């Protein structure tokens, strides 16, 4: 895609802090940028759309290369069109804004590069307010193995780059992404909703879901892929789990893991109020070259340090962190295939973290599964009493997009106080 000039692109500021044991925390002047899928795409020589609703203009876009040559991504009215605002340290993502639904942004080092986070033997910490983020919604904060320039160096057809939010990939190998590898994904374009469709290619990479949650339920989930970095897929390489990527991941949701009273409204982690979420990526030798061996989680709310809940499922050791053994055990216990191990488990996830990953923040609803995998019973054909089926208390009828979009359109998530750095250094304690 080309870089459009009809609307200035001004990235909202969202300061983060980088911390060390000896020196404490220092601010970085990071920014956020809207993902390319949400933007206006129009002819390079004017105002005519290349894409309207859920279809491409086959005149401007008869094939992927012609389309990318003819078509520019343009700047965004962050608040007015997308419901995205920042105070400078706190990011508010609103659900529905006019006819727009949801958003995804990436953390930027400067106006043309994503911030590349290398989090092996490091931790990532943030605050979240989910008080207005109900059943059926997901306020997500996560890492993808995107290129820092959004693919510009690799793909001559992409002249827009990170400044316009290009180059997305994730462990679901999504085929609804409009530009991949510098070409519009127009082959066999198939409508999937009023504003969305899929093409013949998907875009795959390893993904670490630090946080997917709403005020009912939360999960953290590594998803390794056998590939290294953003990879375009076709055919069965794109296929969930059996292809390049572990689509299911190895997840830790406290409720799914057998503690129904740890996290939620008025619970130990009280989701009716803001709280702090720490995630630590430990290596086997406590160096940045070691093998990722454990992902730990600590919460802090009202100044109380709250350790993660313990697993309480027959056949699963009662642990409170993600490890390769926990993953094997829960997968066996829940009857799920360990695609995670097949793709290389924590070691493969860790090599992606070591190479550097891009931070995404998003608010979304779920056309595929109604977010039931997060906050309800899932899959919908299994006995809710079987180990693993129940993930929250939201009704099994909840989360259909047309419903939440009309019922709770002013839902929002607020992400703030973003920090990363040495383990134990982004927060402190005392007696
Ligand atoms: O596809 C929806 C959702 O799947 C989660 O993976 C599931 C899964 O689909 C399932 O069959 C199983 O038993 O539990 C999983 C974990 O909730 C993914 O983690 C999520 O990213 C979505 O992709
Ligand atoms: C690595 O650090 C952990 C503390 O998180 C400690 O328990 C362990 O002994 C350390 N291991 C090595 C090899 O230093």
């Amino acid at each position: 895609q080309q870089a459009g000039t009809n609307t200035a692109e001004n990235h909202p500021q969202l300061q983060s802090q980088q911390c060390t044991t000896s020196g404490g925390c220092k601010p970085l002047s990071t920014k956020v940028v809207l993902d390319s899928n949400w933007r206006w795409v129009h002819s390079t020589s004017g105002y005519t759309n290349c894409y309207t609703g859920n279809e491409w203009d086959t005149s401007l876009c008869p094939d992927g290369k012609t389309c990318a040559a003819n078509c520019a991504l343009d700047g965004a009215d962050y608040s007015g069109t997308y419901g995205i605002t920042s105070t400078g340290t706190a990011l508010t993502l609103k659900f529905v804004t006019g006819s727009n639904v949801g958003s995804r942004v990436y953390l930027m080092a400067d106006d043309t590069h994503y911030q590349l986070l290398k989090l092996l033997n490091q931790e990532f910490t943030f605050d979240v307010d989910m008080s207005n983020l109900p059943c059926g919604l997901n306020g997500a904060l996560y890492l993808s193995a995107m290129d820092a320039d959004g693919g510009m160096s690799k793909y001559p057809g992409n002249k827009a780059g990170a400044k316009y939010g290009t180059g997305y990939c994730d462990s679901q190998c999504p085929k609804d992404i409009k530009f991949i590898n510098g070409e519009a994904n127009v082959g066999n374009w198939t409508e999937t909703g009023s504003n969305t469709g899929t093409g013949s290619y998907g875009t795959c990479c390893s993904e670490m879901d630090i946080w997917e949650a709403n005020n009912d339920a939360a999960a953290f989930t590594p998803h390794p892929c056998t590939t290294t970095g953003q990879t375009r897929c076709s055919g069965d390489d794109c296929a969930r789990n059996t292809g390049l990527c572990d689509g299911d991941g190895c997840d830790f949701n406290s409720f799914r893991m057998g503690d129904k009273t740890f996290l939620g409204k008025g619970m130990t982690v009280d989701t009716s109020k803001p709280f702090t979420v720490v995630t630590q990526f430990l290596t086997n030798d406590n160096t940045s070259t070691g093998t990722l061996s454990e992902i730990r989680r600590i919460y802090i709310q009202n100044g109380k340090v709250i350790q993660n809940s313990v697993a309480n499922i027959p056949g699963v050791d009662p642990v409170n962190s993600i490890t390769d053994n926990f993953c094997a055990q829960q997968k066996t216990a829940f009857g799920d295939t360990n695609w995670f191990a097949q793709k290389g488990g924590l070691k493969q996830m860790g090599e992606a973290l070591g190479n550097g990953m891009v931070l995404a923040l998003s608010i979304w609803d779920d056309h595929a599964a109604n977010m039931l995998w997060l906050d309800s019973d899932y899959p919908t054909d299994k006995d809710p009493s079987a180990p693993g089926v129940a993930r929250g208390t939201c009704a099994t009828t909840s989360g259909v997009p047309s419903d939440v979009e009309s019922q709770v359109p002013n839902s929002q998530v607020v992400f703030s106080n973003i920090k990363f750095g040495d383990i134990g250094s982004t927060f402190s304690g005392t007696s």
